């Protein structure tokens, strides 16, 4: 019978921005095909995947991938035989299982995830259901409600922007083609203002700017005066704002304190979780905002034991690296009731089956799981299309400018080129943690 | 190359108390063998991984488990297809990373432990050696001492005993072939005095009697006075004393109060993070308490920064359902240093591979790791193979008067009779929390 996956392998090249990669392929006895791959990068001492490089200095600083690929290669294949192409979930599990290290450090979760996404495109020329519809069944009409960081700060930056990011959620628009219009183009009106101001207009690595203001409090006036000048009102009338007032980045572990001299000048504020809270609550009165991301720190679980009676029913607090996507920190998170939202990043979990599992376990409880990026994207769509796999809520898939981001945002309306009138989504009324 | 797990088969079963649980058989090309069945019973509020229950009336009550093996049958086996039977690292991590859910609810923590036990026997049904001597290497030779459920309290009786059990070690016996009996000749001397006083001699689910002792006096004190009358001497030259506490159940969550009235009657008291050890400090000087167990609540963190510094240099603080075995809670209790032994419960940690990793990591943190009972247990010897495998100095093996406890020694003494000479011995010098 022609349904079998017969042979599996991976190859040796560079990712976008040009650092080495670990890249994976799927084929069938029927002749149907798919490549599958990953975002690039991780930390240490925290529950993510493991990044593995044979340190031989002759090429690209010694950051070559060959340790993994010449381990991985014929080690994946000897597990994966006697299966269909629709045997996705058995395949996904079987390669984490084959790695058999608790930290996913023999194959790397980034090789396992490679075959996972590769099988999730390979029945399409055989069943005639794509990707998300293949995974989830017939429900999957729904383009997600989106968000982006066009205004960077934090760990990645030359800017004063001590928030790790200034963000928008273009929620207040009844069709995805009306979130992707009312203020993403307005980044070029910002470019005209930056040129008039005499500032630089080089892009940040998400596709946005790290704009060189005299301080981060001018970007606070910029967006809600730009939308006022666009002829529309800073409420449900178009768009709502997010921040990443980056708790884990301004937190000092030794002093137990959020101190902004991490990013800012000689006079910058020193705040424990209690000064940080007795500051932060006001942002729903001030000039309105709907969201913050990494609202309290990865170590500052006590800061999350502050935040519920204080901000909890006023703002969406996205636990981003506060959870590092992970189902273990999330499963602690909901029992301790730490945050009210989570960011979900595919190599911080390690298979399609684990990514949809985290999103569904969050959806049956009510935690707003935003399926999402890392700064390193690849020549793939699939990190975005997991947002269609259940209709859940919301997505964070990078800035509207980069080719490796357009490889998702093109898909997020090329689906609508086939679906047309069949597409629908939830609006501002998508924050299934808020307005109850 | 007759080396392979060709097929493995979960099978439906009853358990003790007269309900159901899960069992497994590994078959092979060689006709070689590996059954696995599990210890039964679990706890709540603090994490334990899933046991599965159903709406069925046909295979017992609705606590019934035909269910798990009404559907799990075709799942677990294929993740291990074409594998060598040995590699329990790459094979339990494979069945763990076949469930993948954070609470292990797809397969169930009874299922992954069942196939883990099956694969363990099957791995020496290849390696030919006496399997416990695989689990620890050949050097399964540094002999542990018992501690046990000598006097009743908690769930099992009318009796006013808020202590989860009182405890001792036999300490004066120069070799374990006496040292087991020199903790057990005690028990028949006690039982004769129970008949004479008119106390009951029927046994509970925990294999001790259901007596009616009054708090800390005559029930334990008959096992003071015996180690004088029996010709043994008043301490280490003899038997030495200890307590265990139902702390996280008698710790009232509204009053922040230890209140004994759940398990005691009208003689009960009222205490906090403080006054619990303003009481217990006066006691270890008075009864020779070489051990206290589970003394303080899960969330009473100062309760452990009290008991582990207000007394714990004179006492082994065994954490138990403070820890619930879980490696995450154990890592917090290591980092904050909240106990100086851990009671380990096999089904609180989901597989023999994760039981072995938990026990190894526990001695690397310097804790006496103490493997221990649940409430109903099935006649597979493999959790007794964990005794000879571990080479430490202590086990909470259980009272020598019920069939689930007796069944360990049909393995340990028949292993011992194969070797004779191999032992290095402890008795009292049995801790890594004393004589520093």
């Amino acid at each position: 019978h022609m349904s079998i996956i017969t042979d599996v392998y991976a190859r040796e090249v560079l990712d976008s921005r040009g650092n080495p990669t670990l890249e994976v392929e799927v084929y069938t006895e029927s002749g149907a095909f798919g490549r599958g791959m990953v975002p690039s990068g991780a930390s240490t001492g925290e529950h993510e995947a493991v990044e593995l490089r044979d340190g031989d200095k002759s090429r690209y600083l010694g950051l070559g991938t060959q340790k993994a690929v010449d381990n991985v290669n014929n080690i994946i294949a000897e597990a994966i035989i006697g299966y269909d192409v629709r045997d996705q979930q058995a395949i996904d599990r079987a390669m984490i299982a084959l790695d058999g290290t608790p930290n996913k450090g023999k194959l790397g979760a980034n090789a396992i995830l490679g075959v996972s996404i590769a099988v999730a495109r390979a029945a399409a020329d055989y069943l005639e259901v794509p990707l998300y519809t293949y995974l989830g069944g017939f429900n999957t009409k729904v383009l997600p409600t989106p968000m982006m960081n066009i205004i960077n700060g934090g760990s990645h930056s030359d800017a004063p922007i001590a928030f790790q990011e200034f963000m928008i959620m273009p929620v207040g628009a009844p069709t995805f083609k009306e979130g992707l219009r009312w203020g993403a183009e307005v980044f070029h009106a910002l470019k005209k203002i930056l040129k008039e101001r005499g500032l630089v207009t080089a892009v940040g690595d998400e596709g946005g700017f790290a704009p060189k203001f005299e301080g981060t409090e001018d970007g606070v006036e910029t967006i809600l005066k730009a939308i006022e000048a666009a002829g529309y009102e800073a409420g449900e009338n178009g768009i709502m704002i997010g921040f990443d007032c980056a708790s884990s980045e301004f937190y000092d572990k030794e002093r137990k304190v959020y101190d902004y001299t991490k990013f800012e000048g000689e006079g910058a504020a020193v705040r424990t979780s209690a000064e940080q809270v007795d500051y932060l609550e006001e942002l729903v009165n001030k000039y309105p905002i709907i969201t913050i991301e990494d609202g309290m720190d990865e170590n500052d679980w006590d800061g999350w034991k502050v935040l519920t009676e204080r901000l909890g029913k006023r703002v969406q607090l996205v636990g981003d690296d506060f959870f590092v996507t992970n189902t273990e920190y999330l499963a602690r998170g909901i029992k301790e009731n730490a945050a009210n939202s989570i960011l979900i990043k595919v190599n911080q979990i390690g298979t399609l089956t684990e990514t949809f599992e985290a999103i569904e376990m969050a959806k049956e409880a009510g935690y707003t799981a935003v399926v999402s990026h890392r700064s390193g994207e690849t020549e793939d769509s699939t990190i975005a299309d997991i947002a269609v796999a259940t209709n859940a809520g919301q997505i964070k898939t990078g800035s509207l400018s980069r080719t490796d981001r357009i490889a998702k945002y093109n898909q997020l309306l090329r689906i609508e080129d086939q679906l047309g009138e069949v597409a629908q989504y939830k609006g501002i009324k998508s924050f299934y943690n808020l307005k109850k």
